[PDB]
């Protein structure tokens, strides 16, 4: 009854100080909308980052969620793989099955 | 060994988790995991959210989506599908 | 831009379990680990109703570690003994990664 159609789903892991700068390549690549996991922990291979000890909120690392079509997947990464380069965190791309393609394509 | 399992991510406003694990409830769903004081970016808004995770056999979900989709045709929120794997002892 | 295959694990368990985890997944040489904290659940990962069962009050969380496959057999292994006397789970995904090298 329900119709599944394929999707990809990102998630982006990196400090709470890059936000925007991760949210504006989502705006312009043209990503309907995301999800933001805050106050995050995490291993990395210099060092802890531990939310609960930030000072500011806004600078713990953050997940953010974005369901988007295969064909930003490319564009959004060619964005994301030079921010890597120069700072922490990273992407994780997985395979998603949803209900409403014309919410998250256009 | 490895057996496979629907994992479902359901974005929704906290005003309607009662809804929502009422529903899980219903279904059967034997447990879930929620999320909680998210942020995002929606159609006509910026956002409290949640995020409920369950796991559950691939038979369950077309009940699921259909029990879900009265609410979702009239409030904001996502359902992601994804296949995984659970380890269970031989 | 190319992508590789890799795995992902999403652990679920109590936040008062947080140390044997993380030393379980850094002894098997797993680089890397992220931790959603205050989460909550209801109801169990077991077979049935009432194993491994989980409160509304018990203090959650979920630990994300992305591995190499090779990884995922002995860290189950290794995640076994305790999932018999404290609640939680082990999702295992299938992910893509652009540096394989910064995981394996
Ligand atoms: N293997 C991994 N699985 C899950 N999360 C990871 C992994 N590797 C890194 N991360 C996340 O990315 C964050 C930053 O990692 P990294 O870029 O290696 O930082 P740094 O080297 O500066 O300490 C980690 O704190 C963690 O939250
Ligand atoms: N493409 C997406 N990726 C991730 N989360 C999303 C996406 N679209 C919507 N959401 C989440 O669902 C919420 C409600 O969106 P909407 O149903 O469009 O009003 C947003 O605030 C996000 O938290």
């Amino acid at each position: 009854a329900i119709k599944l159609y394929p999707l990809k789903k990102l998630e982006i892991i990196l400090e709470g100080a890059h936000k925007e700068f991760a949210t504006d390549l989502l705006d312009r690549a043209g990503v309907k909308g995301y999800t933001i996991v805050g106050n995050l922990s995490g291993k990395g291979s210099h060092g802890m980052y531990e939310g609960h000890l930030m000072f500011n909120e806004d600078d713990a690392l953050i997940m953010i969620i974005a369901a988007v079509p295969e064909e930003l997947v490319g564009p959004l990464l060619e964005g994301f793989q030079p921010f890597f380069e120069a700072h922490s965190g990273v992407v994780f791309v997985h395979d998603i099955q949803v209900g409403r393609p014309i919410k998250f394509r256009n």
